[PDB]
C-alpha cells in the first residue's frame, strides 16, 4: 500500500528553497510523486504535515555505533554480548534525532546492518566498515607502552584490527569485504584516542595504502582514511583514498590536491568540543585529553580552507560513550562557519554521494528511497530546529514506513 | 593390430565439407590413412559406416567432472570416497555423448586422469586443472557471510583459497607438481559463490602476473574465469591465455583479446539450465538471483567475439544433474554463428586450446584415433549432435571402440 | 511385491540338513515363508530352484575392501580417488562369490557402506571399522625404520596411529561419530608391517580398556588383531569381543576366551596366498619373512579353538590381487572341522559376531532375504562353495536378485 | 549431544555466543574446561551424559563421557562450591551419572525404578522437560 505526507514544505537542496504545500507520495519504500496537485487516493495512509518542513532523513558519515564508552581500549575488552546490548540505545537515539543512515567507521559489522534491515532492532541503516585497519602501534592499537603479545579472535566491541604489511592488509581487506563491509576504513595518521601515537606522524607505507585501495576498488567500493595533517592527508589522497576523516590540520596545498582528485572530507568537529568539556571526566586516559587541545583549534578554520579549495564536505560526529547525545550539535558548528544551507547539504546530498547512493538517499525526488524527516520549523533560517538534540523533529520515516512519532 | 571405419562421410573442418565414402584406417592409437580407395583389408576390424558421418571426438573446454551436485559448497563437504564414486556416471555419460576429451576447470586431478588412461574407469581423457585458485571471498571461496579456514584438500572441492604473490606462486608450483596440465584462476565475481557480485574483479595484477609466470615456467598457460570487459582486459594484459565465460565483454576488450592471441570459452548452456532448475536443484537462492543478468548478453557476446576475431572454444560448465544438457551448447552456438563454427569450437579450436594442434580435433594421418560416428549430417542438422547423445552410435578413443549405441 | 524361490533344498544349519523341495517366499526385503507346500503364487516372481541348494548369503568377518595392493604402506599413499575406484572391482567380486555381508577390518568407512546400501555401488553390506587403531611402531604404523606424523586421513590407509588413554578415547569417539559399526585395534605385532616382530604385545592395558569402554558406550564392541596366547589373553581380559587371526594360541588362552564368551576370526587363507605370491605381489621382503611361522600353527589352532569351545567366524584378510582366493578358506576349514562347521562359520556364527543373530545367516521367517543359490550340495562337497566362485548361480540381497550366473 | 558436526573434524578456536555446548574430551580436558567455565562465572556445570534428540550423530540409548571424566567434573564443580547437572535419558545412563556424583538429572525420560531408587537414595533431583517433546511432535 501507500502513504502521503500532505501539505508539507518540501526542502529542495540543490536550489536551496522550501516548496510550500507540496505533498509527497510514498509507495512501498519509494517516493513516487512530489507535487501540489491534489492527490486522489483514499486507500492511502496519510499524515498531515501542515506548516512543517519535510526533508530527506539525515546521513552521518562518521559514527562508532559500538563505542558504548569513551575509553576505546576498555570498549574493546568488554564481553561480546554486553558490547552488543549497549549499542541498541545508541542506535535508537540516533534514529530519533533524524539520522536514517549512518556510515560506521569501524566496530559495526554486517550482522548489525541486517538487524536493522530486517527490523529486529531500531536504528538507522548502517554502512559498516567492519573493523578499521591499523598498523602496529597505530591509531587502532590500544596496547599500552609495554610488551607485544596477544590477540586471537575478534571482540565485537573492538573498533580496529592490527595488520601490517602489503599482503597482510590485502588479505585483511578481502576478509573484511567477505564479512560484508560496504567500505574500508584505515588509520593513515596518529590520532587522539590511542595511547602511543602522536598526531603529527603518518601511518602505513604507501605500498600498504595503495594495496588497500586496490582491493577495495576490486570490490567496487572505496577507502575512508583517518588523517590530521596536510602531510598525512596528501599522501593518502595520492594513494587513492576517496574520503578523509577529520582532517583538522590541512594546508591549502593538501586541500587543492584533494579537490583535484575528487576526494571528500568528513570533519567531526563536535567530538572535540565534547572531549574538551567531558574528556578525562568520562574515563578517557589523561594523555589522550592532552592531545585534544590542539586539533579543535584549527578545526573551525579548516572548514573554510575546504570550502575555498572546493572540496566536498560530509557530516560526521565521531562521538564516544555518553557523549553520543551531542550528535546534532555538529549542524550548528558547521552552520556558524558556512551557511546553514551548506550544513544541511553535508548531511544529505553530499553524504549520499559519499555513500554512493546519489539519487537513492539525501534527496526528495521521484524514484528515491523514502527516508524522510518531518521538522517543526524551518532549518534554512533557524539551524537550531535540527541542532537541538531531537527536540524539533516529530516524524521520522524509514524506507516507506513510519518509525518515530514525537 | 588394426581397424577400418569403411565408407563413412569424413568431416573435414578447415574446408567445411563432408568427404563421402572415405575409409579411415586406424593402427594402434593413430590414424594412418584417410582415403576413398578400395582399401586392402586383411586382418582389420571392419566397422561398416556407410551413410554416416565420421568426425573427430568432441573436446569440452570447461567441465567440472566432480561437480556431482549444484551446490558447490555442499559438494566440497561431501566425503572423499563418495565425491569420487559420484563422478563415475558423469564421466561415463560425457563419453557416450561423444566427448573424448575434457579440460576440467577445477576439481579433477592427475589420479582421475590416470584412472581413464589406464582404463580403470570409463570416460574422456582429462586435462586437469587440479584446483581452481581463488582469493579470499572470491568465486571459489564458499564460506557464508567470520571464517576459521581449513588445511586439507577435499576431493569434491572445486577451488582452494590462496592470497598474495608468494602464496599463489607456491600454489601454482604445488598444482603442477601434483600434475595439473593447466592453471585455473578466478579473476572476477561469479554466480555459484555466495559473497562476490559478478561486476567486481579478483586478484591483484601482481598476483595474476606471478601465476601466469609460474604457469609459463612449466610450459603451460592460465585459464581465467571472468565476466565483464574490465575484468577480462586486465587478465589478458597479465597474459592469461584462455578466458572462461566472458559473457559481458565490450568490443574494446574483445579487440585486445584478439590482439594478444587469447581464446574464449563461453558456457551459455549452463545459464539456461540454471534458469529453469536453479533454486530447484539445491543452489542457494541468492546465486540464482545472479543468473538472470549473464544469460542476456550471453548470446550477444558470441557476435562480439566473432566480430573482433577471437577464437572460441566449446564449454558447458554444468553442475549436478544438469550435466545431461551438455550437448545443447551445440544448438545455442549454431543458432548464432553457423553450425560449422559450432563444430569447430569443439574440435579444431578446442584442440588448439589444449595444445594438441594436429593431435586431436582433426581426422588426418598421424593424429590420435578419437572418432565419433554420427547418424546424420551435423553440417545441416545441428540436432544430430545437440540431442543429448541420441544420434551417436560409435565412439572411438585412442584407437579402441568404447561406445556402441 | 513379492518373490518365490521354488523347489529348492533349503540348508538348515542348526540341524545340519538339507530340506528338499522347500519353497521360500520373499516379500520386500524379508523372508515370509519357508515351506514344502504347493505355494499360492499369484503375482510372485517365480525363480525355479529345482535340485539346487539354497542357503543364507555368506558373511566374511575380516576383509579389507580398500586393500587394492599387497603393500599396505604403498596402499596408504595412493591418491584418494584412485584408492576408492580400485575398491569397486573388489566389492563386486566378493558379492558374486556369494558374500552378501562383510565386516571390514580397517579402511572402509560409512560412505562406502552407504554407497552399497543406496545401490550406488555393487557389493556386500559393509560393517565398517573405520580405521584400525594402532600404537606407534605398531602393526598399523607403516613408516620404515626420522618420523614426524601426518594430520590427514588417506582413504587407502588401513590404520591410524594413536597413543595414550585420552588419545585412543578420542579416536574411538571420532570413529563412532564418522559412523563405524565396531572398533578395530592392533593388540600385537603382525606380518604386513615393517617394524614389529609378531611375538610382541601392543597397547598397554589402560589403552585397550579405555577403547573397550568407548565402544560399549556406543553399544558396540572391539575386534582385536592378536597372534600369541599372551597377546590374546590380555586383550580378552580387557574386554575385547572378537580376536582376529589368533594363530598362536595355547589352550590356556582358548579356555579363557571360551569363558569370557569371546569369538575368533581366523584368516588362514591369507597366509597360504602370502606364501605363494608374497614377495611376488610387491609386499616387502622382511614381511614375507614373518609369514613362514604363523601358517604352521594355523590349522593346528583351529583344533584348539574347537576343543575349548570358542566360536569361530569366517575371515579372509586377503590383500590386492590375492583377493581372488577368498572362497578357499571354506576348504581350509572343512579339512580340519566338518564342512558343516565351515558353513556355520560364515553364516550363524558370523551373524552373531556382527550382532544380527536372527537377521542374517539363517533362512527363517522374519529374516533378511540374503540368499545364495548353489549348484550342488555343500554339506557333502565343500568344493561347491570353495572354488573361487564357479558353482553359485543366484545371489539375492535384501529381497532383490543381484547376480545371475 | 553437543557436537553439531555432520557425519571430517578439526573444529574451532573460539566461542560463538550462539553455541549451546563446547566439545572437550579427556580428564585434563574437562578439568580445565570446568575451571574455565567457573572463572567465566557459571553458577553450575552442565554436561551431556547420554545421546539426545537435537544432535546429528548420537542415538539416544548410548552413554557419554567415561566415569573418570564425569568424576573429574563433579570434583571441580564441588571445588567451586557448586554442582553438576547432567543430560541423560536411559536408566543405564542415569545410574552411572548419579553414582559419579551429579546432583540434577535433565530429562530422564527413560528411567527404570532401579535408577529411580538410586536417585532418591543419593538425593539427586530430576528436571523433566516434557513440553518440548509435544512441541517437537507438532
Ligand atoms: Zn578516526
Ligand atoms: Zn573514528
Ligand atoms: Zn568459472
Ligand atoms: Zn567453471
Ligand atoms: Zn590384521
Ligand atoms: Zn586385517
Ligand atoms: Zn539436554
Amino acid at each position: 500500500t501507500i502513504t502521503v505526507l500532505q501539505g508539507g514544505n518540501v526542502l529542495d537542496l540543490e536550489r536551496g528553497v522550501l516548496l510550500e504545500h507540496h505533498h509527497v507520495v510514498i509507495d512501498g519504500e519509494r517516493i513516487v510523486e512530489v507535487t501540489d496537485r491534489p492527490v486522489d487516493l483514499p486507500n492511502a495512509q496519510a499524515i498531515d504535515v501542515r506548516g512543517k518542513t519535510v526533508m530527506p532523513g539525515f546521513i552521518d558519515c562518521h559514527v562508532h555505533v559500538l563505542a558504548s564508552n569513551a575509553n576505546l581500549g576498555v570498549n574493546a575488552t568488554q564481553p561480546n554480548i554486553l558490547a552488543a546490548i549497549r549499542s541498541l540505545p545508541i542506535l535508537d537515539a540516533m534514529l530519533s534525532r533524524g539520522f536514517t543512515s549512518v556510515r560506521d567507521a569501524g566496530g559495526a559489522d554486517w550482522s548489525l546492518m541486517q538487524a536493522v534491515e530486517t527490523g529486529l532492532v531500531s536504528g538507522p541503516r548502517i554502512f559498516p566498515s567492519g573493523k578499521a585497519l591499523s598498523q602496529t602501534g597505530g591509531h587502532g592499537d590500544f596496547r599500552p607502552r609495554g610488551l607485544e603479545p596477544c590477540s586471537c579472535c575478534f571482540r565485537t566491541g573492538a573498533i580496529a584490527r592490527v595488520v601490517d604489511g602489503v599482503e597482510g592488509v590485502r588479505l585483511a581487506v578481502r576478509e573484511e569485504i567477505q564479512k560484508g563491509a560496504t567500505q574500508i576504513k584505515i588509520m593513515a595518521s596518529g590520532g587522539v584516542a590511542s595511547p602511543t601515537d602522536p598526531i603529527a606522524n603518518t601511518q602505513y607505507s604507501e605500498d600498504e595504502i595503495r594495496a588497500i585501495v586496490d582491493e577495495a576498488e576490486a570490490a567496487n567500493t572505496y577507502v575512508m582514511a583517518h588523517a590530521y595533517t596536510g602531510r598525512a592527508i596528501a599522501r593518502a589522497v595520492r594513494c587513492g583514498v576517496r574520503t578523509i576523516e577529520h582532517g583538522n590540520l590541512v594546508d591549502e596545498a593538501a586541500a587543492k590536491l584533494m579537490h583535484e582528485h575528487g576526494a571528500f572530507v568528513v570533519p567531526t568537529l563536535v567530538t572535540y568540543d565534547a572531549l574538551a568539556k567531558h574528556g578525562a571526566e568520562f574515563g578517557m586516559p589523561p594523555e589522550s585529553v592532552a592531545k585534544v587541545a590542539s586539533v579543535q583549534q584549527k578545526g573551525r578554520e579548516s572548514l573554510e580552507i575546504y570550502a575555498n579549495a572546493g572540496v566536498k564536505m560530509g557530516f560526521g560526529s565521531d562521538l564516544l560513550g555518553e557523549m553520543h547525545a551531542f550528535q546534532s550539535g555538529e549542524f550548528r558548528i558547521r552552520a556558524e562557519v558556512l551557511g546553514n544551507l551548506e550544513a544541511l547539504r553535508s548531511a544529505t546530498t553530499v553524504a549520499a554521494e559519499i555513500v554512493n547512493m546519489q539519487g537513492q538517499l539525501g534527496v526528495i525526488a521521484v524514484g528515491a528511497i523514502a527516508d524522510l524527516v518531518v521538522l517543526d520549523g524551518n532549518p534554512l533560517e533557524d539551524i537550531g530546529v535540527v541542532a537541538d538534540e531531537g527536540a524539533r523533529v516529530e516524524y521520522v520515516l524509514q524506507r516507506g514506513t513510519l518509525v518515530k512519532r514525537q
